[PDB]
C-alpha cells in the first residue's frame, strides 16, 4: 500500500540526448542505470566534456546495491571514470554489471585515470543476462541492436510491478555482427502487463524504420570503391559496427587502415582483443602509411575524447599536426553532429570542400544511419509492451512529445505520459505515476585539469561579455581622486557616453571619500548607477567591472 | 578581342544564402543585379540586419546605368533603403527596374527611411521584360516560380555573349496564384548559345523536384482544420504565397486573421492594395481578436525586420508584450531557419512544447516547403541552356560544389566552373572565364541606431572574451605602485595565478618608473610578458587589459 512504491530519479538523459544515468529504488535500496558523459558542442572551447551531478547518489551510497550499464558508448558509460570516485572513493565493492564488450571498454578508461585494475567489482554478464538487485529487484537485460555490440535493454521486475527499458535500439534485422534483437523476454513482459515503458525517442519525428547497418556497409564500400586518391573517414571511437564496416570496405579496395585518435585507437584495440573486430592485416598508424599511393589510403580518425569535432575542425581550420587535407581526398563524415553542432559541421563542410576534398556527408549522402529506431520500429514495441504508463526518454523534449503523439495514437494508448526531467523525482505504484517532488541535479565541467576548471560562473559571464560587452572604471580614491573609463565590444553609441560615465562615477567617488566609505561600497555607488545610466540610454546591460583603489 | 568582355563581381550572395547584389560591368557601364540583406543568427544579439559593403559602387557611380532587382524578398532589396543613399545620396536618375509588387515593397522601405517619394527613379516594368541598359546590355526577363511573386530569372544579353541567370526559382507546376514559369526566352537562349548560367544551387544537395506551394496549402488547411484552439503561423513578412495559403486556410474554418509584426503588416497592406492578396473578411490586429472564442482565432506572425526569430523566441522565452501561449495553442512554423538559426529554432520548438503548444514545424511536419529547385528542376534548366561556363550562385560551398557535380554528370558539361566568391572579380570572354582579381568587400553591421554602431572590432573581441575570458590589471605608476589583478569567464588554473600575474606586473611598474617610461610603454612590458607567461602555462588567450595610472 504506502511503503509500496518505486522511485525512478533521472540525473541525466532527460529532455537531452547524452550523459544518461537513471537511478530506481524501492524503499531502502538503490541501483544506477549507466553513468555517461555528453561531448560538448562548439562555442564552449576549453571544455573537454561534461558529466551528470551526482548529489543524490553521493549522499545515499551506502544504499546503491549495483550499477547497472547497457552499453559501451560515451554518453552511457563515459562518466564513470569521474562519477564512481565521486561516490565511492578509489575503491568499491559494489557490483557494476555489464557485457564483455562493455566492461572491457570501461575497463580502459578506468585504467587511462589511475585507477588500480580490480579497485572496483565489474560482474561480466550476458547481453541476455538476469540478475538479482538487492531484496527488491530482478533485472533481465536483453540484447537489441545498435551502434555498438553488446547493447541490451532491461525488464525491471519490481514488488508494485514490470518496468520495460528498451535502454537504445534500433530494430536492425540485418546488424554486422549477425546478432538479431531479442525481443521474448519484451513481448512476454507485454502479454503479463506491463507498469511503465521507458522508451528510446531519438526518432520518434521519423516515419518508418531506421535503415539497416549493412546499407552504410555496402554504401561506404561503394563511395570508397570509386575514391581516386586518399580516403579519411570520421565517427565516434566507440562505433565499433562502422569501424568494422570502413575496415571490410578499405580492405576489399586493397587500402591498408591507419587510425588517429586516442580513445578510438585504444577501443578498436580493445575490440580486437576480445574479438569484435577483424582486421585482415592490422591497423597502421599515420607515419607508417605516409608513403604508401593515395589510392591504397583509408584514414580512420576521430577527436581526442572520441567525438570526430576536434579533428574535423583541425583538419579544415586550425590545422593538424600530423595530417593534413590535400585536392583529391575524399572526407567521409560517417556520423551525425552532436545536439548543437549542426551547422558548426556545415562550415566544416564547407571549408574542407575549398580545400579541394570530396566531402561526403549525411544526410545529403547515405554515409551514416541513426543508430535508433524511427516510428515502425517505436509502435512495434508499443503493441509489444502496451504499458500502462509512459516515459519518453534519450531525446529532447521535441523528441519525448512526439513519442508521447505517438503512443496516444496507438490502440490502447498509455493510461499517462510523463515528459521526463533531469532532477525530477517521479513516484510509481501498481496505480499511480508522478513526479512528487525533486533533487539537486546539473552538468560538472570536465578539461585537462579535471572537473571545476571550468564552471557555470566562467561560462555565465563569458556570455554576458559575448553579448553584452565590457565596460571597465578605474577610480583612484583619494584627495586628488581620478576616474578613467574603458570599453571592449561595447555599442559606439554607449562608448560614446563614456564622458558622462566617467563623470557620474567621479561623482560618486568623491562623494564616497567624503564620507569616508569603504571602497567596496564606493564600487557599488558607481556600478549601479552606471548601469541603470546606461541601459536608460542604450537597451544594453554591458558587464561594469568597478575598480576602486585607494591611492 | 581586348576591350572585349564582361566582368562580373559579386559583393554578396556567393558562398552564402543573403544580401545578393552582382554587379557587372562592360567597358565603361555598370548595372547591378539586386541589393539585399542578410539576417543575423542569434549569438550576434542587437544586431538587426546586415548589409553588404558598396565600396566599388560608391567609386563607380557615375558608371551605373541601372539597378536591376529580380523580386520582392529582402535578401535581394532589404539592403536599398541604406545602399543608395551611400552610393547616390539622397537622390538619384539612376533607373531602378522592378516589377509592380517589388517596386511596391521597395517603396514602402524606402519611404519608411526618409527617402521622399520619387527621390529614386523607380521603373515598373513587368516580370517578362525586355529593357536596353546603356550601350552593352540588353536584358531579357522571364517569370519563375518562387516564394513570392512577380519573381524573376533575367537572359543577360552582352556583345561577347549570353549570360543566363536564373534568379531565385523552383518549377512548381500548380502556384498558388496560377502564375507559372515563363521558360521559352531560357530554351530560346539555350538554341542560340548559352556563355555563361548563373544558376540557384540552394537545393542542389537535394534529389526529385520541390513541393508545390499548393501542397503546403492544402496541408496547412489539413492541421488547421483540425485545431482545437488558437493557431499561430510563423512566416518571413515578404512570403505573400505562404501568407494566402494560411489566410485561405483560416477563412475555411471560420476563423479571423489577426497580424503582428511591423514588416509584415506593412508587406500585406501593400500586397492587398495591388491585388497581390485577398482576404474575405480584413486582417485584425491582437486587441480586435483578443475577445473572440480561441477557436476563430488565427495569427500571422514575424519579427520586427521581417523574420519569424526575433517573434518565436519571445513567444517561448523573454516573453512577448502583446501575447503569450498557453495550453492548447497550435503553434505552426510555416519558414525554415536562417543560416545557423537550426539549433537556435529547436530550442524554441522545445520551449514551445514545455508551454503546452501543439508544435508544427518542418521538417517533421510538411507545413512548408522550399522555395528553390530541387535536383530534378535544376537539370532541367542546366539541359535547357547547356551552358560552356558556369557560376553556382545563391548557397554555400557546399551547396555550390553538389550543384558543380550535378553540372558535370550531364550530356554536355560546362568547360569550366567556378566556385564564386564575395568580392572576387570575374573576366568573361567569348571563349574564357576567370577571377582575374578582388576588390573590397565585406559586411556592414545595423541595428535601431543605423550602421556603424556595431562593427568587426566590437565583434571580434566580443568572442575573444566569450572564448577566453577576461583579465584586468590595474597599475598605479607612482612612488607608491599597486598592481591588483581580477579576472572573469578566465579558468580557475589561470586565476590561481593571479597572484604571479600581480608580481610580475609590479616588478614591470617598478621598472617602468626608474626608466621614466611614458604609460603606454608600461602597458606594453606588463601586457606582452603576462600574454607569454598565462599561455605558457594554461593554454589560455584571455584578453588582458592592462589599465596604467599615475599616482
Ligand atoms: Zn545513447
Ligand atoms: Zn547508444
Ligand atoms: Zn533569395
Ligand atoms: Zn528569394
Amino acid at each position: 500500500g504506502p511503503q509500496d512504491h518505486v522511485e525512478i530519479i533521472p540525473l541525466g538523459g532527460m529532455g537531452e540526448i547524452g550523459k544518461n544515468i537513471t537511478v530506481f529504488r524501492f524503499r531502502d535500496e538503490i541501483f544506477v542505470l549507466d553513468g555517461g558523459l555528453a561531448f560538448p558542442e562548439e562555442g564552449m572551447p576549453g571544455v573537454d566534456l561534461l558529466i551528470p551531478r551526482v548529489d543524490y547518489l553521493i549522499e545515499h551510497r551506502h544504499k546503491i546495491k549495483a550499477w547497472v550499464l547497457t552499453h559501451g558508448h560515451e554518453d552511457h558509460i563515459g562518466g564513470l571514470p569521474f562519477l564512481l570516485p565521486m561516490i565511492f572513493g578509489k575503491e568499491s565493492p559494489v557490483p557494476i554489471y555489464g557485457a564483455r564488450l562493455t566492461l572491457g571498454l570501461l575497463r580502459g578508461k578506468l585504467e587511462e585515470f589511475g585507477l588500480r585494475p580490480g579497485a572496483f567489482n565489474l560482474k561480466e554478464i550476458s547481453p541476455d543476462d538476469r540478475i538479482q538487485v538487492g531484496r527488491y529487484f530482478t533485472l533481465d537485460l536483453f540484447r537489441m541492436t545498435h551502434s555498438i555490440p553488446d547493447n541490451s535493454g532491461v525488464v525491471i521486475r519490481t514488488p508494485i510491478g514490470t518496468i520495460v527499458h528498451t535502454g537504445d535500439f534500433k530494430l536492425d534485422p540485418t546488424p554486422i555482427d549477425g546478432k538479431v534483437s531479442h525481443l521474448a523476454k519484451v513481448a512476454q513482459a507485454g502479454a503479463e502487463g506491463v507498469l511503465l515503458l521507458i522508451a528510446d525517442a531519438t526518432n520518434a519525428e521519423r516515419p518508418g524504420y531506421t535503415p539497416s547497418e549493412m546499407e552504410i556497409a555496402k554504401e561506404l564500400d561503394r563511395v570508397i570503391g570509386r575514391a581516386p586518391g586518399r580516403v579519411f573517414v570520421t565517427t565516434f571511437a566507440s562505433h565499433i559496427h562502422r569501424i568494422q564496416s570502413v575496415i571490410w570496405a578499405a580492405e576489399k579496395y586493397g587500402r591498408k587502415v591507419a587510425m588517429e585518435g586516442r580513445s578510438m585507437l585504444k577501443f578498436s584495440r580493445i575490440a580486437l582483443e576480445l574479438g569484435y573486430l577483424k582486421v585482415k592485416d592490422r591497423l597502421y598508424t599515420l607515419e607508417e602509411v605516409k608513403d604508401l599511393p593515395d589510392h591504397q589510403v583509408l584514414i580512420l580518425a576521430t577527436g581526442s575524447q572520441g567525438q570526430p569535432m576536434s579533428v574535423l575542425h583541425r583538419l579544415a581550420f586550425e590545422g593538424h599536426a600530423k595530417m593534413a587535407i590535400k585536392p583529391g581526398d575524399t572526407v567521409i563524415l560517417s556520423s551525425s553532429p552532436i545536439p548543437g553542432n549542426e551547422e558548426a559541421v556545415n562550415r566544416v563542410i564547407n571549408r574542407l570542400y575549398a580545400l579541394g576534398a570530396y566531402v561526403l556527408y549525411p544526410p545529403t549522402y547515405k554515409v551514416h544511419a541513426s543508430g535508433h529506431a524511427s516510428q515502425e520500429e517505436l509502435k512495434l514495441i508499443l503493441n509489444l509492451t502496451t504499458p500502462r504508463f509512459f516515459l519518453p526518454w534519450h531525446g529532447e523534449v521535441r523528441h519525448q512529445m512526439n513519442f508521447k503523439w505517438l503512443a496516444e495514437s496507438m490502440s490502447r494508448p498509455p493510461e499517462k505520459t510523463l515528459i521526463g526531467e533531469n532532477g525530477a523525482v517521479y513516484r510509481l505504484t501498481r496505480e499511480t505515476f508522478e513526479k512528487v517532488g525533486e533533487v539537486p541535479h546539473g552538468v560538472l565541467y570536465v578539461d585537462g585539469l579535471g572537473v571545476g576548471d571550468i564552471t557555470e560562473e566562467i561560462l555565465a559571464d563569458r556570455r554576458h561579455m559575448a553579448e553584452e560587452g565590457l565596460v571597465v572604471i578605474t577610480a583612484l580614491a583619494g584627495e586628488d581622486p581620478v576616474v578613467e573609463v574603458v570599453s571592449r565590444g561595447f555599442v559606439k553609441a554607449g562608448e560614446r557616453l563614456l564622458g558622462e560615465v566617467r563623470r557620474m562615477a567621479l561623482e560618486a567617488l568623491k562623494n564616497g571619500v567624503r564620507e569616508k566609505k569603504p571602497l567596496e561600497r564606493i564600487r557599488d555607488d558607481i556600478y549601479y548607477p552606471v548601469k541603470k545610466f546606461l541601459k536608460k540610454a542604450t537597451g544594453r546591460d554591458p558587464m561594469i567591472l568597478p575598480v576602486v583603489i585607494e591611492g
